[PDB]
């Protein structure tokens, strides 16, 4: 079973971790990967209930299981913030334009 689905993609709690840990990573270190240069703070326009203090910071999850290096993102982001906490898994899968809604 999945922990978390993006659409069609299936996510175990481990993809996320791992995922996340490069994220923060590159965040602590200040440094950023891809033309959209990630990771980047989230401003939660959406206005999602994160039960988690900000700021957030979004990192592209693949389904694919490879760690985000630079290529094209995807759909699905994992939403962390300054204390290395998840905040929540989104995705443009089923939203409008570049809009998010929540992975159930
Ligand atoms: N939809 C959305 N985009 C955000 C948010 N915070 C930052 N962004 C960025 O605002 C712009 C319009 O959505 C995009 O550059 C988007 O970045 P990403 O495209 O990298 O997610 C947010 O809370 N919601
Ligand atoms: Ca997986
Ligand atoms: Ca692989």
């Amino acid at each position: 079973a999945c922990d978390y689905t993006c659409g069609s993609n299936c996510y175990s709690s481990s993809d996320v971790s791992t995922a996340q840990a490069a994220g923060y990573k590159l965040h602590e270190d200040g440094e950023t990967v891809g033309s959209n240069s990630y990771p980047h703070k989230y401003n939660n326009y959406e206005g999602f209930d994160f039960s988690v203090s900000s700021p957030y910071y979004e990192w592209p999850i693949l389904s694919s299981g490879d760690v985000y290096s630079g290529g094209s993102p995807g759909a699905d982001r994992a939403v962390f913030n300054e204390n290395n906490q998840l905040a929540g898994v989104i995705t443009h899968t089923g939203a409008s334009g570049n809009n998010f809604v929540e992975c159930t």
